[PDB]
């Protein structure tokens, strides 16, 4: 309901501490073009992105290796292969040396929602995020797939998908048709440089609901936010009212017991401070 003081504050800090960056202009350029639906986008949203900064040097690399894994797939969904494991491991490893993740860590330690040691925290995170779970039994999906891949199932109906890095990847592959941005009547225009937008895209020509997306943010940023919100409540869904920078947000996560489900931001307003 009301603005979550402690979390808008902690998150603002993580935002300030997002060393791994990516910055609007030199690192990526987006083309807003036009409005989705109302009174025309044609080009891709992402006019440019520094591929080398993605292409390792950064935690985007380990991130992209997990995204690509679910692209190829070669495999049934109940099978966790030695390969997917080492990749899960490499990602955790990378994000855990990050100050955002050390910061996130410190918060949850203080609440005894996480343990002091790096490895237990890494295990905790593995289970929340990479342990397979099912809707019956038959664990065919995990938290990273719901949140970042953009859909649970393998196999697809059909997102899900709010991560900017996955949007960029799937857009390049021509599976995402960007339709425009979504504003409000009154309350004016978004900007190429905004770090949260309301965006609409078709998935393989399927028209679907508008959703919000963090833009440029590192994957250890969202990961952190989603983990913390996931641990902050014992119910099926939290919609945590945040105010990051100028944006007023809702940090939503769906929970499935000890495992996390779909998670995303919801944009409430832009020019606020």
């Amino acid at each position: 309901g009301q603005l979550n003081h402690e979390l808008s504050k902690l998150f603002n800090e993580l935002w300030d501490a997002d060393q791994n960056r990516m910055k609007s202009g030199k690192d990526y350029r987006i083309s807003l073009q036009g409005k989705a639906g109302y009174v025309s986008a044609s080009f891709p949203l992402f006019q440019f992105v520094d591929e080398e900064k993605l292409k390792s040097r950064k935690t985007f690399a380990t991130f992209i290796s997990l995204l690509d894994n679910y692209e190829m797939d070669t495999g049934v969904a109940e099978v966790v292969t030695p390969e997917e494991i080492a990749e899960n491991n490499n990602f955790l490893d990378a994000i855990l040396e990050t100050k955002v993740m050390k910061m996130a860590h410190d918060y949850l330690v203080r609440k005894n929602q996480a343990k002091p040691t790096r490895n237990d925290f890494k295990v905790q995170l593995y289970n929340i995020w990479f342990q397979l779970y099912s809707r019956g039994s038959r664990p065919d999906s995990c938290g990273f797939e719901h949140v970042f891949v953009g859909e649970s199932k393998r196999g697809q109906e059909m997102m899900g998908l709010h991560n900017w890095v996955q949007f960029y990847l799937q857009e390049k592959r021509k599976n995402i048709d960007y339709k425009g941005y979504v504003a409000r009547q009154n309350k004016s225009r978004p900007d190429e440089d905004d770090q949260v937008l309301n965006l609409q895209f078709n998935w393989k020509e399927m028209v679907k609901p508008v959703g919000s997306s963090f833009i440029g943010v590192s994957p250890e940023f969202e990961f952190a936010l989603y983990t913390i919100v996931f641990l902050a409540s014992q119910e099926k869904m939290s919609r945590e009212v945040v105010r990051l920078e100028e944006y007023e947000l809702q940090i939503v996560v769906n929970r499935h017991g000890r495992y996390i489900g779909t998670a995303y931001p919801v944009l409430l307003s832009t020019n606020n401070p």
